[PDB]
């Protein structure tokens, strides 16, 4: 599962990932929090908002 967000942002919170814009994340599990996601990357976790990412599976 693969997912891509583009916004180059600073996270607030320590528990807040911050990231850069078209950055290429992996996705844990989607389902229980449309509008926060838990993504992975280089094997650590974290919390970030879906709304800066979407779904590159159109097909």
């Amino acid at each position: 599962m693969e997912a891509i967000a583009k916004h180059d942002f600073s996270a607030t919170a320590d528990d807040e990932l911050s990231f850069r814009k078209t950055q290429i994340l992996k996705i844990l599990n989607m389902e229980d929090d449309s509008n926060w996601y838990r993504a992975e990357l280089d094997g650590k976790e974290g919390l970030i908002p879906s709304n800066y990412i979407e779904m590159k599976n159109h097909d």
